[PDB]
């Protein structure tokens, strides 16, 4: 189940302070788009109210944003992916001047941010995620019908707005949030593929997503499976390590390589 | 050759209407998420049942084509380019099922509701395997040249993607074993930059979105997917398709080279089961 | 000459019925465009009236649509080849539920549809067509001045609309229509080249053209010459076999391979 | 060096006007078909004859340039190169149903149309043209300052409209017109390169240009030098032979291969 | 860790304002040339000096971020595509200096004003070399994940390209040793057809335009440049970057592989 | 210094004449754009007045167009580089019917036009330019801070308009003008790369620039260093020789190959 501890209730105020304190945006190949912080706060309030009506034990089905919120929009006419960078400007989510909040998951003493669970198709990413990682909240998005969908920890979303709402909203409260998968975004990345058979803005997006979680004290594990050649996966994994707080590589059902940025330092395997 | 409507199908009509009304769905490709008008599918089911009633249960595939039964065949309800910022359009994937999906005996025993993808190079024996080994109840024929399968009473000739989804969701929800030969009109018009495997990445997302659309409406559909891909990259593309569908079949030299089915007994790779 | 028999005159009514019975469209990389059936009927009536001015014998020059019709348009603001496929929709010309009408040309018992005469430049396609196939009507499009242009069977067109008018119009009446060449269309096909150095929509167009002829009981032979590498022609020919009712490959002035879908079944060489 | 107007040229003026008025023509590349204003070519012929009358018939190439004789040099009366082929339509200039008028230049008994003077850079194309071919009128387009520019046969143009005006205008009258070179058109041909490292519409354009000259009884030699690999030139030359009435290949200052479509048939070397 | 304002910096304030007003500048990429609003940089300098006055000259990088000091962070003053005719937009390159550039002691002795590119593969030791071996006065952090360098009092966290240029031109002109870790948010968003070396040609033009912008405002800036390039193609790109920057440093296996600096004693290669 | 001789003063009238006599344009992948000749004349007049105020000895800094002219625009809504060639038309600057004016620089008896100083990065182009070629006026564009910027011959420009103003303006008067570099124009050439890893319109632009100088009796040396592979430079230099009046190849700090079109003929090394 998804259980709401006193620790989560005590974080509600802090989560609001974090969201209000820093105005954030996101950019991909178009123009920077602001994130409406209010929506995330509204989601937290709705989750806590429902957790209250229950015995602290919540069902992932009941906490999906489409059910709790009237509108699921986070981003507040239309720009092409091939527009001059000087006409749109460039935005990256700012870093944290203070020391980031540490976590015990996915690794001991890991800083707040994003962890990328990498590997070829059928390498055992989903298996590693649910058996070895054991997340508190499992966001299921753009994945086919599996055994993980019947889990009470599973929260089924449709949009990128919904993913960020659940990730920032619940992650800030202290929950160990995971996403299986981020394929709907990755498989719709438009642009000229750079070195490694993948668009360069992919690495910028991982950093922007990681810093978004670092700023809101979230520890999120994302399954990242982009369309890349069997031999080019090693290069891409190395590049992703330079763009995320955590990185896990899967091969033949087992964990091939690891990287975690902890309070004890950067740890490689 | 005929399409027979059992009491089991008649009893599913209400259930199907509820499934459609219960969840609002959309679809996206490289542009803006587009809503699916559920009403049209319900209207199609009502028209099929009414005609099944006039005839003696038994129906001809020719008579159940949407262009004949419905005044308008539109399912999707100004114009966006395939190269527009992903943040200005947002991203949509059809949501998964929180409950256990309805199991089926076709195309494999104890299979979950969703989509099965019948892969293979040209002349690998996809259409042969589909009609001889699989034996579907309803055969949707789309963007295929004149073959023996067109003279079959199970054959329903469509022209649009809207029509394909109407027949697939409409009849599939009622319990019919629906098949699509081919899905090529869609595949050959996929605009975008080709990813690893000489095919657009959104192709795999579309298969998952189509699979979940059928999982939500308790459909068991087999779609024959013919990719414009090099002889050596077909193995990679299949491996990728397996991770995007409830069922996958590879064809090579008139036979079935590889299979994958997500059953109630678990995920089965290359089983000892004749189709 | 192009001789009009009583058999052709008796088909006029049936041709009009076939055209009115089914509304058709066509699509390439843009949006589906409807085919104005009326124009084809008007062309048939004009050919029959001229046939009547002569002794049933017609000169190919006199039956060109630009001469017989006030407007040659068949397709009834502007869409790019890289627009969302969900905004335009997808269209394929529907198949025939009934048995297709059989023909004696280009092969015995062949079903109505299209035959693709393939081969490298100077492989003998035009020679094979005019000497071995010997068509009743020879549509000449996008080909330089040759001996075939002085033939009374030759009808010189300029547009794709004109090609379909003569192909559907005369083909429905029972004439053995041939197109040399379909290069104006092929060489202007915009889009990213798929496996085999050719746009994938090329194979969809051949199927849509074939089914358009199957629906109107036409037996047409089109010279399909692709800008493809000398060794990649075998792959493309195999791909075309899956998209047409007939397929003929030319090499060194001789017929290399054949494929025909007949009443006796699919025949390979 | 001078351009002399014979009685034979004066007697062709009426016929030339009759050929231009008889058939309405257009041209297409990757966009939409654009009509050719025939009147402008007639106006040019009348201006050349009027000047030939004032002088002794001995005209200077400098004095017969369209920019000097005509107030407006436009022959064609905004669409992207990546637009749906069904929204623009397809156009190819129609073939001649009658036998084409034969010429003694560039080869004996050659049919009216276009001849492509091919070869690598510095293979001796310009040398072969002026020394071995000896053209009556030498159109100079997109070429650096050479000895051929000081010639009284040289007519310096700037636009494609001007090229067609001088080619059709003077060529119809019986003059042996040559173009060195067609490089500004070829190097501005936008689109995805097909087999041989060159856009497929290049071969369609050569056929459309050839048929335009076949219809107006012109015998034109165009030096065609597209950006192609040193070893891929043999493939491209073979493909061009299937798209033109004449084809000449240059290597090490000499003529490597030749192809001409004559009244005695197609002659290869 | 702190950012100290010397009398030398205070004496440069007037000169900096003169340099900015004297020459109107612009920037171009694949679109149309866009003017740089000089006033914003002057306003930033005034805000930094006023805060340095309230403190004891000792400033925290966090307090000097433009988003905190300025109401509006825009430097560039409807929308053009990256594939538009070059003749319809025109071409702009920031002009060179007719006079001798103002030399510095950092990143190398007697190096002319401009930009230095800190190159290398991912995890080659660029960030390590920057903070340990280079020791910058001001460390601009942009498009980089949470690291130890973010807790430094020299660290100034930006979000936009406008902010980067404000801090680089503003503080660099006063004489500060400014560094950017990194410029990945601009590089990874560079739209266009990749030229020889698996990278867009306008990348080299941008480095020269950025270099000259610093040369004109007597700025000594070190930018870590890490574009998506193949493991073996990095040598070619580094050689090409040397022809586009005043300084160039290559990193390999945590150490400095190669160097290039344009100094008063001449161009020095390793 | 930049010294103004009586020979330069005597050319002022001839320069205005040459400029008024022929209206010119320029085209790249868009539409042809006219060059305002008046601006070049205005620049010449401002340079001569300043030369007359000073001792004839000028400073490159004082003759920059941005300082002498109120507006630096030469070209007089927005077209994409992928637009139909038939909708924009094609323009090439016309050739000279008369003999081009000869020069003693960069080679003896060389015709007026452009010389391309080619080579890989650090091949010695800028060293060869300033030590071996010794230009009168040195235009500095798109280059980092070097020793050449402190020179009194150096004139710092920002736009393509400014480059043409100084090149045509001072070049017509008899000055030996050089551009280091033309990289801001080369590196911003949008379009599909042809054979040799470079856009085909690059060669057309060199010919158009050369002919622009041939028409205005200029002798200009431009260092041309486009992004091309280390082994593909030989092919490109070969194509450039067919597009310019002069061509110099640099390697290992010295001159590898040369080509000059002189009054004594074309000289190769
Ligand atoms: N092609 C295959 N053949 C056999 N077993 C496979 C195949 N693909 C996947 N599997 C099995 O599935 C497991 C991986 O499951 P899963 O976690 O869902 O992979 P992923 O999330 O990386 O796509 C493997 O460890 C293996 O047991
Ligand atoms: N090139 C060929 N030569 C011979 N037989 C062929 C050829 N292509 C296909 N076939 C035959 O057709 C069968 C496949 O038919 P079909 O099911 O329609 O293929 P698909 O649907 O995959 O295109 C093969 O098993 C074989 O008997
Ligand atoms: N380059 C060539 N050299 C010699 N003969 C050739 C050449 N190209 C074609 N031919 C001749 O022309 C014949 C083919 O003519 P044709 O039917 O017009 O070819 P296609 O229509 O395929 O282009 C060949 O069989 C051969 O006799
Ligand atoms: N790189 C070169 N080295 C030596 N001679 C050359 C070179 N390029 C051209 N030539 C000379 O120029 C002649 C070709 O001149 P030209 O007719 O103008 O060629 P093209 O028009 O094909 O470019 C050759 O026969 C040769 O004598
Ligand atoms: N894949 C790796 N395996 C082991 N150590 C690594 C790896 N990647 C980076 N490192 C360590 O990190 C150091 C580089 O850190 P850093 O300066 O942040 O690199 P960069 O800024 O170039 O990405 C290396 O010297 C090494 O000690
Ligand atoms: N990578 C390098 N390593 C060493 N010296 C170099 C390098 N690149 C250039 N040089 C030096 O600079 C000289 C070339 O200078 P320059 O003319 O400015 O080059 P460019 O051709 O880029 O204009 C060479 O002769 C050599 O002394
Ligand atoms: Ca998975
Ligand atoms: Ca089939
Ligand atoms: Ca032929
Ligand atoms: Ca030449
Ligand atoms: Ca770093
Ligand atoms: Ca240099």
């Amino acid at each position: 189940p998804i259980v709401v501890t006193q620790a989560h209730i005590d974080r509600v105020g802090i989560a609001a302070d974090l969201l209000d304190a820093s105005p954030v945006s996101l950019q991909v190949l178009g123009r920077p788009t602001a994130i409406n912080t209010v929506v995330i706060k509204t989601y937290i309030a709705a989750v806590m109210e429902l957790a209250s009506k229950q015995g602290g034990s919540l069902a992932g089905v009941d906490i999906r944003p489409s059910v709790l919120l009237k509108d699921t929009a986070i981003f507040t006419a239309d720009v092409e992916s091939d527009v001059d960078v000087l006409d749109t400007g460039i935005y990256s989510v700012p870093g944290l001047a203070r020391k980031p909040v540490t976590h015990r998951w996915p690794s001991e003493g890991i800083y707040s941010g994003v962890t990328a669970l990498m590997g070829a198709t059928g390498s055992g990413k989903s298996i590693t995620l649910n058996e070895k990682l054991r997340p508190d909240v499992l966001i299921r998005w753009g994945e086919v019908a599996e055994a993980y969908d019947e889990l009470d920890t599973a929260v089924h979303i449709s949009t990128l707005d919904e993913m960020l709402i659940v990730c920032i909203g619940l992650g800030a409260l202290g929950f160990n949030v995971a996403v299986d998968s981020v394929r709907p975004l990755l498989f719709r990345l438009k642009g000229a593929a750079s070195a490694g058979g993948i668009v360069a803005v992919f690495y910028s997006l991982l950093t922007d997503i990681s810093n978004l979680f670092t700023q809101y004290d979230c520890s999120v594990v994302m399954v990242v499976n982009p369309m890349v050649d069997a031999e080019k996966i090693e290069y891409v994994f190395g590049q992703v390590m330079a763009s995320t707080v955590g990185a896990i590589l899967c091969a033949d059902g087992n964990v091939s390589r690891t990287m975690f940025r902890t309070n004890k330092g950067r740890i490689f395997n």
